[PDB]
């Protein structure tokens, strides 16, 4: 008796819907004769089947397959000794046939040598094209031969065929039942064949009828036409009464990725470009912005020339040419207009940032006003200023006119003292800014941003190559079949972590070097940590990959949960903004998010020099090893209770 | 007559070796008589069914179905007069029976009483429980039942059936063709059932035998049988040799989406809750910066007290105590620290971010420095100086620490004097800044980037949402079979549009409620014109979901396109920072793209209240109109040759 599945018993219920699908069974197979199972849509004929190779737990009662209990210390049903064919196809799309041959061969330890003659031998009986064509390439009715030929490679001792035959030219269907009865002539093979349509399945020696989840009939198809005097067999179902599963999965991985060129675009092309047009665009302070200066010491002549010409060592002779002299030649054009009125009512048109109007007496009034200097009047104070109006309508260009305009007054001044030999040290303000402790007197807001999208690009880009991985896959019944094969799922989620951490060693090469050596981001820490942190932050987001392919089953449903949870965190861990500026009750809140710690880490480690012993350059790694363990805590949490 | 295919033709695929399926196919049917067209491939027989109804079209080929031809306007087959049960399941989820059945009730213009009679004389009959069980609650043979009963709905006189008895039970195929036969007893309809397995073509009254695309035998079962001289079928096949449509479809429309909470969530609830993080993280100046102090009049006793007392009126006291009461309160907290060494380390260890050091002889040097003047000996400028040592790592941090500290000094030298009956005009510096033009004096970040998060969220929420729903429902043979029912590709694409709009113009009052009414956000223009200006931008995005839609067939790779090319324009449209940092080669490119100069009029609109007759204003409008008509010239000529 190779199969046995007395006094089965299997229930889907849910105390309100009791869906008692196998009821009481009452089955047996013998070695050496082809099993027909006749029945309804899967009614209970896919479950069984199910639960014969060990993909799903039976309730109370008795199963015995082959050797013992299926998926036990024995490696009875799970392994080469069973042949699988799925009611659907479950090949990969991106690989040849011969290739798919040689990746299903390795799994059973098979030689190349042998696994060749095989091959041929079977592509010679299923009159199938060259194995070059890629199975995506072949019509939908071709492939199913193919998973066939896969199923009959290893010729093992008992094969679960589930529809052989439905989408097949008759002619190429009598030879496959010939070859079926052929390799069962002996008591060395047994095939199992759970068909849909009863008419084709009479060759057989074997057949059951399956109907609410009881098996109704089992004896011989003859001792049934006789026994219930039918001149068919229709009119009797009328009753109303291990390191090479490693090396050789592997190999598929990394086939997948470089045969599709759009998730290759995606994943390696798309972080190269996005970090050039950020250290391009965004950062940079805004410069060529004009002004509308008013002169009324000098000629009109045009719109952008005046004629300044002053004199230099002394007896100072204009004092407003002299001091747009000073005035910085790379963020401020310089045009002119006639009157003040004009002015102003150019900016209000858009067609300038400013005025300036330094009016008539500047001069005079200028040198008599530092000349008294306590003790002046009303009169040289009011008329020896520029009086300037700003669009102070855009706080960061706002903010660059209200400064050049006052660091291109400090050097006037300490031009015109020290020319006439005086200190230049007497021109300032008490409150006197020695050298910085860090950084430089000129900020960059790339440097800012900079240590925020280095965490961002790699996190993202591991949540979406993770999930889309695991469900495409686990929703076409690759994980299934490939399970039967003798893949436990110990090695599946151990190449996938490999494929992953390759795929991603890789990004980092590419953002680093495109944005340190190029670019000039400084980088005044240790490069060596700066690469830890960057994968560690990584394995976190791909660990959250396992939580979202874990309570999400169709593709689309994955996406909206992916950025329904990432875009809102990153308004929260202060990757544009600096994270003092959130009120301290949300502040709390947003120190324990995932990216909120490591961001504050790298951005020390790169704009500052600090060390790893520094309590906020290693809190960026404990708080991203935490989210590890709590990711993968989760996965298996929601795995048990599903 | 019903159908005539003479002399029929097909031919598609590639150049050199074009997949011939019709080329020789001659196909007659009889009005009264039950068609049985038997194939083994089951894609060369399809194809001529699609061709039958009109969805496909021939390649040279006469054909002759019902009236005159399949598509024309005189005698079309597409509308009630034909019945069309597809390969698949072609039924819409989270539908009712009941509510699935009045609406392909509505789509043929019957009314509620026969829709009822006809759905309960079906529930009786084909063994299916109550109306109110969801369709996508039901099995896999349930669900197939329900496309049967719908496809028996309006009864015409012509039934293209494709595999209805396939996976039901031998009890029911018997009733399901005793009705078959019934219903074309007299010659009023006709019925073409393309089946898979021949077994259940023996009630039929003429088969037809399809191999390589031809009808090798079309001839009646037993005369078959008598005519080759066998007793089974099996033996001969071895023979090798308006507005009624637009408020169904709107109702449907508005169902998809109430149904799936998911779904809901992410168009309503996502942007309403996106708009509250940003309004409270980003923009806010940073509060609560730590400053160490040192003070060397006062006695040093702990962190955070000082005695800090002075004079008021007159009588200079200490001015280094009155100096720190004129700082800011709220963005500066103040520790004390007792030598100016212990004062640095504590900014290198990031416990603070700045010093003061206020020397030992401030008070008796500041007051000879200011009463001298201008002859001031250059021991006195060294000693009554406050030398501030900054963490600079930080641009926006460094920036307000370099302000509050300067702006400070000048209301403490308008304190000084004034208090000593001296006019405090007297300690300014000539650069006099007036009242601005734009922006109060105050500008605010998140005041710039607000204007720009508008259009942001409503564009993307409009690819996403109208790109995954034109490619679920095509996908799945939805759109199809409604075409069969004579919808045109007219009321679909009307229907949709509606829709859509009336989604974003429910998405579009959340942002503008929760950002300009709630959070304060300031709109010195008209909220008319922005208002239409956010609209457009909708009518933009859902126009850019049809060219996605048109070149994607997969999901997967729709998501990749959409994300493959927003990220990049959201980088380069100036969102949040001012387009005037980028290079003068990227800054005219940048221009051409969708977002850039919509977001540039809409912030002009806001930040200054300019009127639509404005150049800066006006050019928004243009700029979005014309990409609403390119993406509707892209998309059509996709369709040209797809
Ligand atoms: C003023 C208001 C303020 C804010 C608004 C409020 C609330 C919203 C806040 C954001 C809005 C949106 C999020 C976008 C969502 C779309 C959700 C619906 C998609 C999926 O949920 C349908 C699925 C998958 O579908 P599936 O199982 O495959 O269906 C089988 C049938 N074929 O299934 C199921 O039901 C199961 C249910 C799963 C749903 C989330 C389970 C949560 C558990 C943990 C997730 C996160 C853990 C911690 C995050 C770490 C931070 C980085
Ligand atoms: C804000 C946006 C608005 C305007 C922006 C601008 C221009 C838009 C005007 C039109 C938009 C586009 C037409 C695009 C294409 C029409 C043919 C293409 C797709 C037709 O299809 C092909 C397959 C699928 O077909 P296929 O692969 O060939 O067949 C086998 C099926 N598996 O599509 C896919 O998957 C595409 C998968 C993602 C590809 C890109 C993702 C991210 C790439 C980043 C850029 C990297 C490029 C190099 C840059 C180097 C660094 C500087
Ligand atoms: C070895 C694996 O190679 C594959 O064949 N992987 C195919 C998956 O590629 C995708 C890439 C991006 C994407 O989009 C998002 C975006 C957010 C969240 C989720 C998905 C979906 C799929
Ligand atoms: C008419 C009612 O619609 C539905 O019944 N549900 C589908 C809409 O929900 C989705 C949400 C996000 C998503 O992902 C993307 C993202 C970018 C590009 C394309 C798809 C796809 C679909």
């Amino acid at each position: 008796h190779a199969v046995c599945v007395r006094h089965a018993f299997k229930q889907y219920g849910s105390k309100k819907n009791p869906n008692h699908v196998l009821s009481d069974l009452n089955m047996t197979v013998a070695k050496g004769t082809i099993y027909g199972l006749l029945g309804a849509s899967g009614c209970g004929k896919t479950t069984l089947l199910s639960c014969i190779v060990g993909r799903r737990r039976l309730n109370t009662g008795e199963i015995w397959v082959l050797g013992g209990k299926p998926g036990t210390k024995g490696s009875g049903v799970p392994g080469k000794r069973v042949g699988y064919m799925p009611q659907e196809i479950a090949l990969y799309g991106e690989f040849s046939i011969k290739e798919t041959m040689m990746y299903f061969g390795w799994i059973f330890g098979m030689e190349s040598s042998e696994i060749n003659e095989r091959l041929q031998f079977l592509l010679n009986f299923l009159d199938l094209p060259s194995q070059n064509r890629l199975v995506k390439n072949l019509s939908g009715g071709q492939q199913r031969r193919v998973s066939f030929a896969v199923a009959l490679m290893h010729d093992p001792e008992l094969l679960i065929l589930d529809e052989p035959t439905v989408g097949v030219d008759p002619l190429l269907r009598q030879s496959i039942w010939n070859h079926l009865v052929q390799i069962t002539k002996d008591g060395n093979k047994t095939v199992i064949i759970t068909t849909h349509y009863i008419e084709e399945a009479r060759q057989a020696h074997t057949i059951g009828l399956m109907r609410s989840g009881k098996l109704l009939a089992e004896e011989s198809p003859h001792v049934l036409l006789s026994m219930y005097g039918c001149q068919s067999l229709e009119e009797v179902f009328l009753k109303l009464s291990s390191w090479g599963k490693i090396k050789a999965l592997l190999q598929k991985n990394f086939l997948r990725m470089w045969r599709n060129v759009g998730v290759m675009l995606f994943i390696f092309a798309l972080p190269v470009m996005q970090v050039i047009l950020f250290c391009l665009a965004i950062g940079r302070d805004p410069t060529g912005l004009k002004l509308a200066i008013v002169n009324h010491e000098k000629n009109y002549t045009n719109q952008s020339y005046q004629e300044c010409s002053f004199d230099y060592g002394c007896k100072f002779s204009y004092l407003s040419c002299r001091y747009l002299n000073n005035l910085r030649n790379s963020t401020i054009l310089k045009e002119y207009y006639p009157d003040p009125e004009s002015a102003v009512d150019a900016v209000k048109q858009g067609h300038a940032w400013g005025a300036l109007y330094f009016t008539e007496n500047f001069t005079d009034a200028l040198v008599a006003r530092m000349a008294l200097g306590k003790d002046a009047d009303p009169e040289t104070l009011d008329q020896s200023e520029v009086r300037v109006w700003l669009d102070m309508s855009n706080q960061q260009i706002g903010i660059i006119l209200q400064r050049d305009l006052q660091l291109s007054y400090q050097d006037f001044a300490k031009d015109l003292l020290g020319a006439c030999e005086q200190n230049p040290d007497l021109a300032e303000i008490p409150i006197s800014f020695k050298e910085p402790i860090y950084g430089s007197n000129k900020p960059s807001f790339t440097d800012f941003v900079a240590p925020g999208v280095i965490l961002t690009i790699v996190f993202f880009l591991a949540v979406a190559l993770t999930s889309s991985a695991l469900i495409i896959e686990r929703m076409e019944g690759l994980l299934d079949r490939s399970w039967v094969a003798g893949v436990t799922p110990g090695e599946i989620l151990f190449s996938h972590v490999v494929t992953q951490f390759v795929v991603m060693c890789g990004q980092t090469a590419l953002v680093l070097i495109f944005m340190i050596l190029v670019f000039g981001v400084q980088c005044k820490g240790d490069i060596g940590w700066v690469i830890v942190l960057t994968i560690l932050q990584g394995l976190c987001g791909m660990c959250f990959g396992f939580v979202i392919s874990a309570i999400c089953e169709l593709e689309r449903n994955a996406i909206q949960l992916a950025l329904g949870s990432f875009y809102p965190t990153l308004l929260l861990s202060g990757v544009i903004w600096p994270i003092e500026g959130m009120p301290t009750v949300l502040r709390y809140v947003s120190t324990f998010l995932p990216l909120t710690l490591a961001t504050t880490s790298l951005r020390a480690m790169l704009t500052r020099g600090w060390s790893i012993a520094e309590p906020a350059v290693y809190y960026g790694f404990l708080a991203t090893i935490i989210w590890i363990v709590a990711f993968l805590t989760i996965s298996m949490l929601v795995l048990r209770f599903k």
